[PDB]
């Protein structure tokens, strides 16, 4: 039959989708939602073997185990154990594009269990086996005999094994298929991975049983009454002893109850459903449930008899919350909603995409940490147990159904063919049967990057036809199709538009007002992070906060899809896009996350945590005024703390309760503060913070701030005249300048500062030069490949200028002594093919007190591209354990993402001023400073500076970052300008043009001296 | 034109069409119509099918027609014949001027149904006048109908022709045959009859 | 399999559906709706013979012709030839309600043609046939070898023989069930043949 090789055929013997079930036979234990005995986790040791397609299989496999056979751990993908290689491709398939037909060869994972059966589950009831994700197709057979098949890698397969068990010791035999015409909507950008990936269960219902049920709740206009009403359907013998009760609970009060027999209402001419019933529960004063206060009651439904007896209960846990669209504004309880999101894919670093509680929880820990309040499951149902988080910690979800074909030309080829509107459906509406009564799920998505074709309007209209609840969204075709409640664009900028033919990408300010739209819109994907990214970040935000109909986001994307690779001597290192010998392949574009694979955060995601803030503030002379952007609780767990330093100095502080209601406003008064005693700028910084621990965080958890400058006091003092004066030594080849025991030496011929001694110590390897480069970043990268070379990305247009190959011609060098100084002056050009690119002139000027001031002018000619920065670099003889710095940070900062980072004296182990992308480029960069501290040495003056071991030609030309080797010395860029980062996609130039150093003369000046 | 799509004997009759397992089989009868006939100038409505109820697959169908093909308008009659799955009110067997409100599924007199609270569609009865035997009294009224209201645009007779079949008596002679005829059981009797015309054309 | 009786599967191997065709080869032909030398009817006398249920056809059928066959005129519903009793129900379904499954005693019929292919039809090109009409599935065989499957009475099903046939006499060999799950969607008030 193939049936892998066709579309019609999804499924064999499959039982019907439904919310998550444990067929408790004690009601209290499901109010409790403990442990069922009658739920059991086939999940652990299992027997394997790889075969390379399906007819390789041997027909004794079905009948006994595999003496090749290997025992793995179960759930499992099979390339994680090494049997075959992950392949990590964005776009294009990974198979020929075919449809419906997969290759000949097609790695097959045979699995097998053997395992025992109690005579208790066979005597009476029905034993289903349950396995919540296969990808991405397979086979099973119970005791040699074949059950069933089953396709859609991201929603659980269930079958009724009865009549195929027996009491004792049993076999499961399945055969996995790595590829299937499934694979054809599951073209999603992440490792192509395969295998049992999720928990395998045995369920043990009675004959007679709750099949289905669904919970709805209706709210009067205030919300002060609401209505439960749970629809709940059985399968079994009926009879007129049967009833069903379901009972509400909060915390262990018991809210409401209703019983009654099964038989609904008259629904067409030939009557109602005869095996359903629906009760309607009034609840007065509900508490609401929202990301805010994720308030949770229990719905417990008992299948019973007239007398009393339980046959089994089901249960859920139930959110009392509103979703509408009103008036061009997404409302949930009434209030608009402002989307902190992110999308995050399923992925661990050491098991691919096996997803376990603990790395769930650290997850959502995280995002809420951060000030996330949403997320976006890309692209496929998740792991049940996310949502069963999502619920109870409080986070909104877009649930989204398996579908993307994004590989299709174009992108609609299978979408609009009636064809697959049969397996595109099964994905959507089996994702609703299953996760419809969780209340952390607030809007449905058709799937992802998939154009938009006739089936998504279908299904659109399905959706809302079943579920009134909760919008639906889709992206494809545009973004604002027919087949979407919400504009929800992807990468569509803050104010430039893009407009592509067909599906142009406008500006999201522009989008809202196009000639009759009046949709909200929330962009599904945002804000590209990967590398050294989220530049222009807080563009989004400041628009988000302008517009009401501007509701926010899903930042793309939350960790690294990295793998672990070991080499020769066993130590790991994190491996991208044709590491595994996986070829085509993307290379690092699986590597997008604001956190690293293993959850160490990127500097990116403090960005996020203030952008997101849900504090606002103003100043205004000694008050403060904070503003909240809660929508439902008051700030009862807040204070706010406020510090007045003087470059760095504390001067003054305190701490004052915050009392904020939701959407209100608190004014609080600073102390007049005496006079500073010194010049220097007074800074004013605020924070937030948690007093009590939360179930997301810690007593003390920061979850806000902000910093303004107070007064500035400017110095007027001048100096104090030295102690001695420099002496000029002139030689042909160079200019020595000497002052006690310091000397520099300038060379003649090159006209740089080659060498500078304390006493007779050395401290340069490599002279000081001007720098107008950087290693390249993703960003600057974009997709550009030496293959295939993308002449518009930042990097190519600065190798095609020359920018990297210029080298500096002397244009002049002189010294002269003045009074208590010697002045040193030069002028270099840089020049390639014979154009001048840069021009760059100095004065060194050493002073009395062992000073070197250092003014630069440089002029960069118009028509060659902006450069990537503008500063000077040197290699340092040698290395110290500590920077110290009086400028932003603490944390790596750009100019177009620095501000979360504060202005304050911070002070850190050298290697904090790296920061290991696993994809190296430039790196580390603080802005914003006034001075740098490092060994005896100090730079003063306005400047973004970087230090590291490595040089920005290691960097550059490596590609991992488990391959940099440390330097001799410290190498140090410090930069009067630097180019912004960008980050609003990483595969076209995305560096806003505020951020990019067109102004053709700048100017900067550095005191260096000895500390 | 139709697609073949009959669920009358379900209980309730939205049994299947409101089962997204059956999604797919009804797709295919929907989907396969609309690709063979979608050039033909004589068809200007499709029609969902009949008798099948209500269910979430006839919105997600009507759905599909309208974004295929925008030229012509979709009609279907189950679950009241005024449904977010028509854009025609297309009852069967509602009378001109005498309500039958049928719980959940009332047919209206059309008079007043066109005016319903928030209604603005025009109605066009997909089955009307049921000619079975001597048949076809009050007639008159419904036309008379049809021209005085704008929206009243009509209807469909009920029905063509009879679905009467011919046997052979023991001399051989010809005879026509209705349910319960061949032996099958149980069966419906002359309902089978209900045309305008006899089986072989004649007139009644 | 029995396919039949699941109503995920309504089809196998069935080409897509289009509006009608002829494959003219003279575009004056076309204009005028002329008949097209590319589009044959096999209707007229066929072979055909009855049985209870799909089990009890011998697989001999597959291979050759059945002695105990009729010749019949095709397009026919067997009840009109005497084969079983057509059905007049109007709101009752004439199985027993349990989808999808149907009657284990299912009439069945079989269909067979021995019909000729130039060769000129086979050294290029596409050869398919279409069903105009099967009630209410049923499985095709073309020279022995299995084709393909099909359900819904009322619209064509077409299947792509060119790798089935040769120059020639050929042999088709329809299997046609009375009932399948397609039957659940098919309650229309009129007699059930
Ligand atoms: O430059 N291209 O040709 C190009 C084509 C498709 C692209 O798709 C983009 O890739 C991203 C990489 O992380 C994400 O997968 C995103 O969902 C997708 O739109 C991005 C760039
Ligand atoms: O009286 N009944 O119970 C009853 C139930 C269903 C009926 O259905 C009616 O039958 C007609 C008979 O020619 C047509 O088939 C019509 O489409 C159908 O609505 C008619 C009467
Ligand atoms: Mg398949
Ligand atoms: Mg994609
Ligand atoms: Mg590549
Ligand atoms: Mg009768
Ligand atoms: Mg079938
Ligand atoms: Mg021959
Ligand atoms: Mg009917
Ligand atoms: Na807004
Ligand atoms: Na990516
Ligand atoms: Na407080
Ligand atoms: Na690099
Ligand atoms: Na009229
Ligand atoms: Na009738």
């Amino acid at each position: 039959r193939r049936d892998w090789e066709n579309p019609g055929v999804t499924q064999l013997n499959r039982l019907a989708a439904h919310p998550p079930f444990a067929s408790w036979r004690n009601s209290e234990e499901a109010r409790t939602d403990r442990p069922s005995q009658q739920l059991r986790s086939l999940n652990g040791e299992w027997r394997f073997a790889w075969f390379p397609a399906p007819e390789a299989v041997p027909e004794s496999w079905l009948e006994c185990d595999l003496p090749e056979a290997d025992t793995v751990v179960v759930p499992s993908n099979w390339q994680m154990h090494g049997y075959d290689a992950p392949i990590y491709t964005n776009v294009t398939y990974p198979i020929t594009v075919n449809p419906p037909f997969v290759p000949t060869e097609n790695p097959t994972g045979c699995y097998s269990l053997t395992f025992n059966v109690d005579e208790s589950w066979l005597q009476e009831g029905q034993t289903r086996i349950i396995f919540d994700g296969v990808n991405s197709a397979f086979h099973l057979w119970c005791n040699g005999r074949w059950v069933g098949y089953g396709q859609d890698s991201r929603l659980p397969s269930e079958f009724d094994l009865s009549a195929f068990l027996r009491a004792g010791e049993n076999r499961l035999a399945v055969m996995v298929l790595r590829w299937s015409d499934g694979s054809y909507l599951e073209d999603q950008d992440m490792w192509r991975m395969s295998g049992i990936f999720r928990d395998v269960s045995l369920l043990h219902k009675p004959t007679t049983q709750i099949s289905d049920f669904h919970v709805a709740t209706r709210f009067n206009d205030d919300f002060s009454r609401a209505v439960l009403e749970a629809e709940v359907q059985m399968c079994g013998e009926l009879r007129d002893y049967l009833r069903v009760t379901v009972s509400l609970w909060q915390g262990e009060t018991q809210v409401a109850s209703g019983t009654a027999p099964f038989g609904g209402e008259i629904i067409d001419e030939r009557g109602g459903y005869a095996d359903r019933v629906t009760l309607r529960l009034n609840v007065e004063n509900p508490k609401l449930w929202s990301a805010e206060i994720p308030n949770l009651y229990r719905a417990v439904v008992e299948l019973h008899t007239a007398d009393g007896t339980l046959i089994e209960a089901e249960a859920c846990d139930v959110g009392f919350r509103e979703v509408r669209i009103e008036n061009g504004l997404l409302l949930l309880n009434g209030k608009p909603l402002l989307i902190r999101g992110v999308n995050r894919h399923e992925h661990h670093p050491l098991h691919g995409q096996v997803m376990d509680e603990q790395t769930m929880v650290q997850d959502i820990l995280l995002m809420k940490q951060n000030n996330f309040n949403a997320v976006r499951c890309s692209h496929y149902p998740n792991h049940p147990l996310w949502y069963t988080l999502c619920d109870r910690y409080g986070l909104y979800v877009v649930d989204e159904a398996n579908i993307e074909t994004h590989g299709m030309v174009p992108m609609n080829r299978l979408t609009d063919d009636p064809r697959w509107l049969p397996a595109m459906s099964e994905r959507v509406t089996r994702m609703v049967q299953r996760d419809r009564n969780h209340p952390s799920v607030i809007i449905w998505s058709l799937g992802n990057e998939s154009g938009h074709g006739a089936n998504h309007d279908a299904l659109y209209r399905w959706i809302k036809s079943v579920d009134p609840s909760r919008p639906v969204q889709y992206e494809g075709g545009g973004a604002d199709t027919t087949a979407t409640d919400i504009i929800c664009p992807m990468y569509a900028r803050v104010d430039e538009d893009q407009p592509f033919p067909a599906v142009p990408k406008w500006s999201i300010k522009k989008w809202l007002s196009l000639p009759g739209e009046t949709r909200p819109l929330i962009l599904c994907q945002y804000a590209h992070a990967m590398g050294n990214s989220l530049g222009g970040f807080a563009k989004y935000w400041q628009a988000f906060r302008q517009y009401p109909r501007l509701q926010g986001g899903f930042v793309w994307d939350w960790v690294d899809q990295s793998l672990i690779k070991y080499d020769e001597n066993g130590n790991p290192w994190s491996a991208y896009g044709g590491d595994f010998g996986d070829t085509p392949n993307d290379r690092q574009f699986c590597m997008n996350g604001l956190v690293f694979a293993d959850r160490t955060p990127h500097p990116a995601l403090t960005e996020a945590k203030h952008q997101q803030q849900f504090f606002q503030f103003r100043l205004s002379g000694q008050t403060i005024e904070v503003t909240s952007e809660y929508l439902f609780r008051h700030s009862d767990n807040e204070l706010l703390h406020w510090m007045v330093a003087l470059d760095g100095k504390p001067l003054a502080s305190g701490e004052v309760p915050l009392d904020v209601a939701p959407q209100g406003k608190q004014l609080i008064e600073l102390p007049e503060l005496p006079q500073p005693e010194s010049a220097g700028q007074l800074w004013l910084t605020v924070r937030v913070v948690q007093p009590n621990a939360t179930a997301w965080s810690e007593a003390g958890h920061i979850s806000a701030w902000q910093q303004w400058r107070l007064a500035e006091n400017l110095s007027v003092t001048l100096p104090a005249a030295s102690h001695a004066i420099p002496h000029l030594t002139t030689s042909e080849m160079d200019f020595c300048i000497e002052l006690g025991n310091k000397r520099w030496q300038f060379n003649r011929q090159s006209g740089f500062l080659s060498q500078m001694w304390i006493g007779d110590k050395k401290q340069l390897l490599t002279p000081l030069r001007d720098q107008f480069t950087r290693a390249p970043l993703d960003n600057d990268i974009g997709v550009s490949e030496a293959t295939r070379i993308d002449p518009n990305a930042w990097v190519e247009r600065w190798k095609a200028a020359g920018h990297y190959q210029a080298e500096a011609a002397l244009l002049q060098c002189t010294a002269d002594t003045l009074a208590d100084a010697v002045l040193i002056t030069t002028a270099h050009a840089w020049q390639h093919q014979g154009k001048t690119l840069f021009i760059s002139r100095k004065t060194y000027r050493i002073d009395g007190s062992g000073q070197m001031a250092i003014t630069v002018d440089v002029e960069v000619a118009s028509d060659t591209p902006h450069p990537a920065r503008i500063g000077l670099n040197c290699q340092l003889a040698q290395v110290a354990e500590r920077v110290n710095w009086l400028g932003l940070g603490p944390q790596e900062n750009y100019p177009d993402r620095l501000t979360a980072a504060c202005f304050d004296r911070w002070d850190l182990p050298l290697s904090d001023m790296y920061t290991p992308y696993v994809f190296p480029s430039e790196n580390g960069l603080r802005c914003g400073t006034r001075e740098l501290n490092y060994g005896p040495h100090q730079w003063r003056g306005d400047f973004q500076f970087n230090i590291s071991r490595y040089s920005q030609q290691q960097l550059m030309e490596t590609s991992h970052r488990h391959l940099l080797h440390a330097e001799e010395g410290t190498w140090l860029n410090i930069d009067g300008f630097h180019m912004g980062i960008g980050g609003d996609d990483s595969w076209s130039p995305s560096v806003s043009a505020e951020f990019q150093l067109s102004a053709g003369r700048y100017h900067y000046q550095l005191v260096w001296c000895q500390k």
